[PDB]
């Protein structure tokens, strides 16, 4: 696809003025909620497109976040 996961979590650091460190504070008490871990060195790899996210962490950071799980993937669809 044009754009990536990544593309799309560089838009929200961008726009919300988020940091890496931010994003996974956020991350934590859903992680615990869905008992599902995200570290920070895994975001990173997502962040800079080393690795693309399972489809457990796309849900995580999708409702971390506020956006649609779709538009998190890539896809060109509305954010919320």
């Amino acid at each position: 696809m044009q754009t990536d996961t990544s593309n799309r979590l560089k838009q929200i650091m961008a726009e919300r003025n988020l940091k890496q460190v931010d994003i996974l504070n956020l991350s934590i008490p859903f992680q615990k909620k869905f008992g599902i871990k995200l570290s920070k060195s895994t975001l990173s790899q997502y962040v800079n497109s080393v690795q693309s996210p399972d489809q457990n962490r796309i849900y995580l950071l999708a409702k971390t976040l506020g956006v649609s799980e779709a538009w998190l993937m890539g896809f060109d669809v509305p954010m919320v």
